[PDB]
């Protein structure tokens, strides 16, 4: 499923991401736009043999099991295919674990390089929230 901007803002708010760990909804919407172009089915192979999955491009090196990332962890306790669902629940639950420790939203390269420090509130402009 390819979400619209305001459609994804509404889904992320319902699933409890607005101000999760102090990150406003616009940060999450911006991160999804530049990680996946709002596409739940997005996948990208990494140099280390891991793969990034779904609307927030969550990696199999740490977060999910895809059966082809030897020596990796599964800290979200899910198959990576769960991150490609039209339903964003599994991606949101896993994103909440990722953001809660380590480097916060810096874990998302597209967020750090394309959203951090910008007017991220613009990403929710015009949305019925
Ligand atoms: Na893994």
């Amino acid at each position: 499923k390819v979400f619209g901007r305001c459609e994804l803002a509404a889904a992320m708010k319902r699933h409890g991401l607005d101000n999760y760990r102090g990150y406003s909804l616009g940060n999450w919407v911006c991160a999804a736009k530049f990680e996946s172009n709002f596409n739940t089915q997005a996948t990208n192979r990494n140099t280390d043999g891991s793969t990034d999955y779904g609307i927030l491009q969550i990696n199999s090196r740490w977060w999910c099991n895809d059966g082809r990332t030897p020596g990796s962890r599964n800290l979200c306790n899910i198959p990576c295919s769960a991150l490609l669902s039209s339903d964003i629940t599994a991606s949101v639950n896993c994103a909440k674990k990722i953001v809660s420790d380590g480097n916060g939203m810096n874990a998302w390269v597209a967020w750090r390089n394309r959203c951090k420090g910008t007017d991220v509130q613009a990403w929710i402009r015009g949305c019925r929230l």
